[PDB]
């Protein structure tokens, strides 16, 4: 009684002697990243800022590398003289005040000239200082772009370094079980069935020569996983397979064969013809990167909506009313009086 | 004479035929990171800045994917006329100068209005330009936060990719020594003692069926690592263990057994009963991240403590003294003279 | 006829019993990075900005952890009085206008004082706001430097974690084939030829004791990879080597030996004396990091060469001409007339 089924395998029938040359890398080229070269190159402007960025490459490289009428007349003269004197005094007052105010206006013009000058100078300072900040901000964004790429490359470089550490470990076992000894493995240490091997060095690792023989010809047999007698005792093959041959059972060694009748030295007497099926759980590395919470909503938690406006720098003409003197009219009256006094 | 001690193992006594189903992932899902989606999402504001950040995703994805008275009278008229004429001339001068200065003040008011207007406009330009810079700086900090997280995820993604490369290599050996051949290994290629196996593909790797039998029942024996005769010749077991049985020594095969008397084909004649104890050094990956030099102390090396102040834009009233004309007093004297001349 | 050549190996002649103690790390210490501590330390200033940087450590730690004359006289008085009256009126007009303009100038001085005051205050606001931005920019550059180092350390930490996952897998096989069973491997499970082993736990992994015997003495033989009869039938050795002995051929087992004559049970009859030489391709991980496109050329694609200038805040003196009143000359004429009227 065949156990279960799922029979069939290719069984060696004849062999060929041959070689298999192989190389395993066991050590990596050493690296140094000259961060500035990676980030920007030789544009002085980026250099100027990178030097303020902190000692960045210390960590990058440490990680990667270590890895009656007369009286009236005289009376009038008195009044006339006093009249003219009062005028004389008034003209005196006018000259003084008007000239004083004229000077005050001239002093104002000079002070204003300087105040405006100073404002102009200040505004240029602000514009230069502010524009410089804005321009640098454009540069900083490009630099951070480049540095985050640098980190992507550090990670790739380290990952490959780890893969080498693993590979090198494999090389050590291949030395221990292929050159320092003769193992009993199939399709390892070269191919086929191992005989002998050589190990020589190569620039970054080990170069192996494996001597072995390989199945070169083989046949097909409906090899059974096992057999139960028609009754209740099970039989497993030992280092071979149960092979049905014209309906009967013989078995073959798994490395080369003769359909030998199954004897009691070619099988294991089983505790039961029952088949115990088991199944390992599957672990699948379906990694994905989550999309972080909305940018705006996060930013708003601390973002400052700070605004301001310029002062209302505007003069109010309502309280500033400057006018003219229409004296000519009165002057004309004076002139007329002068002419009348040319007639009396 | 038992050698050393540290005896005891579980030895197979009976067997069961069964299966072990197994899956090995050999290839990863392909990924692309659409950096913008990761960093911020669809907030136009972040998009606006990210496009200025440089061609960031080129490197991110390339890495992850590729992986007488009358005379006196007339005399007086002369003087009176000249007196009035001099007044007339003076009033002329006054009208002209005062009006001229009045115009100068009006021109000043108009020029000042424009100068202040221009200052106001400039201040608004600065405030807009400056506030815009400050607001963007708040955004840049959030973006860099998000990009540094992106790099943490690239590294995790690459690390898992490396782990798959290692796993895939394991799959290849499990194919070469379990399906393409029958190996002689224990608790490998499935479980127990390998007989046969099948390999079929699955979406991301290989799915194996392993046929084998397993110890299902076993016993306990105080198996010795070795034995020395009571004298000086040592004996090591071959593919089995020395088992003491009612005080004498038999040995058992390690895969199943009969307590067979130790014969000269069940042991190795040793060069000495001496025991050579050795010990590998321990390599323990207790990695830690150093805490970098103090932030302030580093920053200060280049930090610029640059300050400035606004110009002292203040008018000095000391040199600007504007006053009034108290002419009324003299006018009153004139008026009195006029009245006196109404009496003479 | 020797096949090919490349003969020679060291063949076991005598053995020693001994131990090999070994430890394999199978699990890592757990880590948490307190990002702020790494980035800057306890400088409040960096703390102040890092809290605005976003929830950075959420991702860092989630990844790492989860892992007739009288009439003339009266006539003249009329004219004189009218003359003085006209003067009186004119002085009235002068007092009013000059005083009015004097007030307008004083109001201007007060409004200007306030306008300049406001400008000064505004300029201080801009300078503070602007300087604060410039200072923070210096800090942001240092922080990004430090964060990009943090990412270099995350990648190293993850890489080591992967290496442990690989190591742990090795430990499991070393348990399955060294302690739970007796394998047939050489220089594995300890050293030499495995007999027995023990496994005990240790703080981060497994501690093994392996019992085995090792070749302690061995000889040299010019072992051939194979032999062809002088005719056309090839012979490969089985689990041993063909050894030429005084010109004839014997073979030895590969684990210990007697130069046994080659019998028909010590070799494989080959299909051909031909030697099949093969060679695996070499895969060498010579990874390098490309130098990105020129910084300037990339930046210029979006860089804004935006400039501006301060308004030409300058008063034009050409239209502002302020002058003085030379009235004294006429006054002198008036004074002379007064004296003449003291004589008539």
């Amino acid at each position: 009684q065949s156990v279960d089924g799922l029979y069939e395998m290719q069984i060696p029938t004849n062999f060929t002697i041959g070689h298999h040359e192989e190389f395993i890398q066991t050590r990596s080229p050493k690296v140094t990243i000259d961060c500035a070269a990676f980030v920007c190159g030789d544009n002085t402007a980026c250099r100027q800022q990178l030097v303020e960025y902190g000692s960045f490459c210390v960590n990058v490289n440490a990680i990667l590398n270590e890895v009656m009428i007369a009286s009236a007349f005289n009376n009038a003269l008195g009044a006339i003289q006093d009249g003219f004197d009062a005028t004389n005094s008034a003209l005196g007052k006018i000259q003084s005040v008007v000239n004083a105010n004229a000077e005050a206006l001239n002093n104002l013009l000079n002070q204003l000239s300087n105040r405006f000058g100073a404002i102009s100078a200040s505004l240029q300072e602000i514009l230069t200082r502010l524009e410089a900040v804005e321009a640098k901000a454009q540069i900083d964004r490009l630099i951070n772009g480049r540095l985050t790429a640098l980190n992507a490359y550090i990670s790739k470089q380290l990952s490959d370094s780890t893969l080498i550490k693993v590979s090198a470990a494999q090389a050590i076992e291949k030395v221990n079980e292929c050159v320092k000894s003769q193992t009993t493995r199939i399709n390892f240490c070269g191919n086929g069935n191992h005989i002998l091997s050589l190990v020589q060095n190569a620039p970054y690792g080990l170069y192996f020569i494996h001597f072995s023989y390989v199945p070169i010809s083989f046949t097909t047999a409906n090899v059974s996983p096992g057999l139960c007698i028609s009754g209740d005792r099970g039989l497993a093959p030992k280092a071979g397979y149960f092979v049905q041959d014209d309906g009967e059972w013989k078995f073959t060694g798994s490395s080369y064969y003769y359909p030998e009748p199954i004897t009691d030295k070619n099988s294991v007497i089983m505790s039961s013809c029952a088949v115990n099926y088991t199944k390992a759980p599957e672990v699948f590395l379906n990694t994905s990167i989550p999309n972080p919470p909305d940018f705006k909503e996060e930013l708003d938690k601390w973002f400052k909506n700070q605004t301001s406006i310029a002062p209302d720098l505007s003069l109010d003409f309502e309280k500033l009313n400057v006018t003219l003197l229409d004296l000519t009219y009165e002057m004309n009256r004076i002139q007329d009086a002068i002419k009348k006094l040319n007639e009396s």
